[PDB]
């Protein structure tokens, strides 16, 4: 299904490249900060909207007032996160390529959270891969 | 594999894109406001992908004609390499993924198999909106 | 029936980009907000010539005040660092007359195709997660 | 189901901009009016996202001034002088959203467009305050 193929480059870009940037330089940019240790946490909502997840990745951060730091490069990667110990934690807008291959491929819903579980078990697994995530990371299903 | 992640790309990246130089005409060049008069995006793809991704195509690309990066209009920002009529050039980064998920999956036929898949959804995506329609191309066949 | 489509129309355009909007920015014209409750209000039945009387009617009785959105599309609609408590009746059902005047009783077929409405306001604010819970809906009203 | 969504929009927007510009000869300060006709402008193939992006194109590409009518509003586009109204019904959206909902598909986005230029053509050839005064223009870009 579709639904690895999204998995495998999401995590590998944007989950490797911040790890292993944070883990060489240890710090952010809010101005600067500086860090101490490190949690990632995957947010996956329960189902998918009609039109994106914008909207709920907006509402979500209204509810937690995330904040907004890219990483510190002289390639920035802005992320939201909750000396100091940082709680990252994000909402993968590329759920939302999901819906629209749905319909180039009520069953809908039934099949949209397969293949979203399905994106959480690739998930899964590519962190039991390496070990620059192997413990510094979570996920989170049926948000 | 890759007709999906070519959708994600295509939907995410060129709509948004294409829809707020449309509604704005002015990208953050250097944090200045630019005009804009006539563009085109041109999403050029490597012929043959490397072991490691495609950073070092994108390096290279870059590095010859020297393509300045900037943002579109702010008030999340999705910064592009350009060089008024403003040119815009794009190397997709997600063309990497593919290798990676044949890399858990004749080997350089099928990332031409999947380059050229890639190529053909892409036109096709641009073929049918009309918001990307005419200002938008795609450059196979290229190094 | 032609009551869904309608319906559709309505939701999408009006109540997601109003709503949407407003999570967005938070402000109408100045004036600031601090939650949202978009009330959608429905004629227990039609009348022969739209329901322009009944929205007078209604905004005499109640004394809404104008509000656009903060667009920097006009759209202005009427409501009620504070909490804003918006109440809409939708002028779209107007046009349902007519359209029974080319289709074909009279009182059922109005009350079965704004039952159908309801209905399909409710499902789509069932959908999606912008209106989930800062949506309502009031049938049969008076 | 789409001649219904017609039939609404051309009754609200037609009747009600052909009654003020009749009854006013005055629209956003206050213009004359001596003689005008409103081009409703109908896209041949419809985007998946709805209408938006075509209206925009179209009015960036004719530079076409918005304005209300009198007011003592309902917005509009257009260009001592003659009125030229035009408009893209945002309305012809809801038709995907329906039809993606409801089950060719651009072969029945096709049959949709179709049928409500010719009902929105059927509804103003039919009355007489819009009679003349209005026209619908398909086969656009
Ligand atoms: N919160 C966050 N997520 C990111 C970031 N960078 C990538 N991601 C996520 O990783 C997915 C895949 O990354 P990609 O680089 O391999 O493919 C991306 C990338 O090739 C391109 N793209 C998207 N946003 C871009 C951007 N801002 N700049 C340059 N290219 C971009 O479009 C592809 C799909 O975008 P997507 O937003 O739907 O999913 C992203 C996206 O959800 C990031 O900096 N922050
Ligand atoms: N309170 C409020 N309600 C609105 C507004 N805009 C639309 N609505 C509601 O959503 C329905 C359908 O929205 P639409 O945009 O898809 O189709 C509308 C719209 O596309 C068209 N229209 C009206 N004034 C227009 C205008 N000034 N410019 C362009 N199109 C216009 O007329 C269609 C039918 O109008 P209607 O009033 O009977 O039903 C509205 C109406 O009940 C709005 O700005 N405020």
């Amino acid at each position: 299904l579709p639904s690895t193929a999204l998995a495998i480059g999401y995590y590998n870009s944007f989950i490797k490249r911040v790890c292993e940037e944070i883990h060489g330089s240890e710090c952010v940019e809010l101005k600067k900060i500086k860090v101490k240790s490190f949690r990632v946490d995957v947010v996956i909502p329960e189902t998918l909207d009609d039109n994106g997840v914008g909207n709920f990745t907006t509402l979500y951060n209204k509810r937690y007032g995330l904040s907004k730091a890219t990483t510190c490069t002289n390639r920035g990667f802005p992320f939201h996160f909750k000396p100091v110990d940082i709680h990252l934690l994000d909402i993968p807008s590329t759920l939302s390529t999901i819906v629209e291959s749905l319909k180039l491929y009520f069953d809908m819903d039934y099949l949209e959270m397969r293949e979203l579980e399905n994106f959480a078990k690739v998930l899964k697994y590519l962190i039991g891969r390496n070990a620059a995530t192997k413990g510094y990371v979570n996920v989170l299903t049926n948000v």
